[PDB]
């Protein structure tokens, strides 16, 4: 069974994995205002990955006989100054998610909860792919700041990641 | 182009189609606490339909050269008294969504916006299927109030509706 | 929910879509008395389309939580003077059905019933095909009034429309 | 050729095979008001069998060089007290159809009409299947009068008989 | 039947859907003078869509028993100052077509013509795709005004839309 | 390169190959008023052949580094006295097209333009098929002037030529 301090902190992180998806849906509503429908299709596909991260804390709380509480999801930022700053704010956010998985994992070792630190092993290994898949694109945008020719070619090459959920809906 | 009173009211309804999906995810977190994993798989599949409803207001605002603003999604109710009251509160919610589509459609006729009232024709025809797909199950639960044998058989027959997004995630 | 004046008028039109099928079955009993078994197979296939029109008012009343009342279907006319007058009386009947769909659609706009006027949109678009599929054949019979050679060739070309229900029964 | 007393009595029975189908469509409008959409899909499929019975008297009158006259189809009963009494009134009706086939068959032997008594041999052999397919379900409802668990399981097992005409319309 | 004021206004719009196709054939004769054979293959494929729009007013007038009158198609503009101004003049033209569909749809509601306003529902839903498929390309040309590298890459990516009629002719 | 007198005369003939298609679309709007939907489907398929003739002068002017100018297409005749006179006016028109190809071909030999007279060799060989495909049908209508039985059988046999563009649009 989950203790009161670990069930509350797994519920706070399930709220952060849904505010993540409600932030990558406020960036896709920003890039598709600029006409960058390959950046916007990159961000929507990341807002469906992050829903799949919150259905893993959800299925873990009901495997360990807990109870999921849903709080309010706050207002995400609307606009950024440039498509560079919209990825420096998505990479600063992925270092805020990982900072809070490491304080879940340092919480499960204090309470001697071996079946939770075994579960956070998936999210520690997967945030290494999340920080690097954004730092790749963030370094292609510092490679082209006053060059619309390259930004036109980043829109197309990132359009290979298309969301699969509108194909079902 | 969308007027200021119609772009604001299409943005308020995109917030209601995402609070819908954040309400059917607070019912799936209720039925899966009772051990009713067929009611909980019904509700998660409805929380992925309602995300697909908010990606239609989203793609309409960027077809009509607007701008999507995302507000905060409030706290949904946690627990209900019974699995009957958890569907009387999902049917009262589907009569609140439809009350606000009819005040979008009575707004687009006041502003003489023929390309928006043509778009809400999909959501008027589809809320007739949403109010009836809940009133079917709500009438099977008033048919069995002190009968766990039938509630055990509603859990299995509603488990045919499984969410397709965990199969991709 | 359907109001008392709209549930009564949807029930009157479900009685007209079954008297339609009981009129095209009194024309098929007329053309097959003259030996015109291609005109008679045209009319029986229209009496199975019109049953399919009354199973759409029927499924709409039980989607909107109503109650279908069945009145008596009156006696259709037995004989007409010619196979021309048996289509001038089927085209005058298809202008009587459409006159009553337009008084359902002008009733749903008076009561501000957006989910019924959305439903009658199918029957407004489909009576345009019904008035034209009879006016085609009615204009081929004014093209041949004292010519049995052409009436022998309208019997065969209209025999391509065969009823599918005797193939199952 | 058909005599005047046998053409009139074959036309009266073609009116009873269409009031049959307009009675099983007033029971399907009753069971689908109670939410029993497997009883209602049983009754609609019987209202398409009984139309196929009246297209056999119809094709026999035009094989024997007669003339089909269509009278008015009266008002069927609207509601019954229970789903038991809605099958005791469909079994009392199938003993009224068979009572009138036996008075057609005792009419064709009085007029020495061997080609009509040969034709009613199909309807005598088929009403034995009609009285027994209703007495099966009528005896499953006297087996469960104060048991909604079994009535919930008769709704599903009778839903295997689905009408084929809405699949074409 | 179509009234004299609605048959005249449906005939004026069939003349505008053929002057549309005779304008997108004067832009394809402009882009293929500049050597932009991907812009020119985009415009020819739009001049075959707009012929398909005038064969829908044509088939509607002969479903409603009218008469199509063909007036003269005026001289389209020959040259524009740039490939930007050749899309600002095709987007100003698609806001002139839609302004005249909305004055057909506001004409069919004044004459209480429900079967014409039901037909213009296709053209209201489809001009939303026409104004947006031009505003996409018009915003890619304001993204590159003094950049021939990007205009060379818009010629190729718009060459995926090839006209199907020279493949048959 | 094309001279000024040959570029102007190739542009005048591209205007005649589009007024041809706007004449066979005023005959299809005449035959489909008489209910002759096989004559009307013959004429629409000829109005798509003649568009394919004007896309050959168009692709030749941009192979020879010219410039296509589009003038106005005048009003075609609305009605003729009979379906005989609607083919005597389409055969008199096909002798007016061929009279002007022969004055293009006698113009390219005066200017010693061997690459244009080589191109008009296709249109000289193809107008022999156009004058004969109309003179076949024109001689079947002088074979039946007071015979609606044969005119009913010319409508069906000419309906094998169906336009392929509405199948794509």
């Amino acid at each position: 069974m989950l203790s009161e301090r670990m069930l509350k902190a797994l519920n706070d992180q399930l709220n952060r994995e849904l505010y993540s998806a409600y932030l990558y849906f406020a960036m896709a509503a920003y890039f598709e205002d600029l006409g960058l429908e390959g950046f916007a299709n990159w961000m929507k596909a990341q807002a469906e990955e992050e829903i799949g991260h919150a259905l893993r804390f959800y299925n873990y709380i009901y495997d360990r006989n807990g109870r999921v509480e849903l709080d309010e999801i706050p207002k995400p930022p609307k606009e950024w100054e440039s498509p560079l700053k919209a990825f420096e704010a998505a990479y600063e956010h992925e270092k805020f998610i990982s900072k809070s998985i490491y304080e879940l994992a340092a919480l499960a070792e204090e309470e001697k909860d071996y079946s939770t630190r075994a579960f956070l092993e998936w999210f520690i290994n997967e945030q290494v792919e999340e920080e690097a898949s954004v730092k790749k694109i963030l370094d292609k945008l510092k490679f082209a700041k006053d060059s619309p020719q390259i930004l036109f070619m980043l829109d197309k090459e990132l359009s290979a990641r298309a969301p699969k959920l509108p194909g079902l809906l």
